């Protein structure tokens, strides 16, 4: 990923500046609502022991990255699908066409949609995403993994989202904007330009999560 490499450079640069080591932190100066993401993962379900990783994006679309490395996405109209084969060959179809070869995968996607609707809360439900470019592409989950502390979700638009288990905090990193959105323990959401965190500083909490992010982005790059 060229986006991952860019992301690693941006995280290298903010972390090398040691942004929490400042007499007065002024992280509010680094905020930019123009940079609020269009897409992030709002719900996820790890059924990787049998089927794959089901997820919802903040626009209510649902996707799955299956164990066989294919991906199926159901748009928020409730009928349009995008199917992505193992070589990343994509095609579009509808649920209403009931294609026999995809019936199992559609059934699994509907299972995740139902589970998520009944049993999970929507991350960032208090946030209105920025106005997208009208022709922006809905991303899919490119890769993910879990560590003891977090789940790391790499979207096909280059975004990397890290969800921390212990405190429910989350980072959404966007390399095109060179921005980070941090959702804290109390669900307050702020979006910052990474370069401006270098200049103005940030709290030790964000600084530490940004160190952790760099290591996660290195893991993404090596695998």
């Amino acid at each position: 990923d060229c986006h991952l490499s860019d992301m690693l450079q941006q995280l290298h640069s903010v972390n090398a500046s040691k942004p929490s080591e400042r007499g007065l932190v002024r992280q509010e100066e680094a905020e930019d609502p123009a940079c609020i993401p269009i897409f992030w993962v709002s719900k996820w379900v790890d059924y990787s022991d049998k089927y794959g990783l089901g997820y919802q994006l903040c626009d209510n679309s649902v996707g799955v990255l299956f164990n066989d490395s294919t991906r199926l996405i159901l748009y928020n109209d409730g009928d349009s699908l995008q199917y992505i084969e193992r070589d990343g060959t994509e095609s579009y179809l509808t649920v209403s066409s009931h294609p026999n070869s995809l019936m199992k995968k559609i059934t699994l996607l509907k299972y995740f949609r139902n589970y998520m609707s009944e049993h999970l809360l929507k991350a960032g439900a208090n946030i209105t995403p920025r106005e997208g470019d009208e022709l922006a592409r809905l991303p899919y989950l490119r890769t993910w993994f879990r560590t003891r502390s977090a789940i790391i979700l790499h979207l096909s638009n280059g975004s990397v989202q890290i969800n921390f288990f212990q405190d429910h905090t989350k980072l959404i990193l966007c390399p095109l904007m060179a921005a980070v959105t941090y959702i804290d323990e109390k669900r307050d959401f702020r979006t910052y330009r990474l370069s401006l965190l270098e200049e103005y500083g940030c709290c030790k909490e964000l600084a530490s999560r940004l160190r952790y992010a760099r290591t996660m982005v290195d893991k993404l790059l090596s695998s």
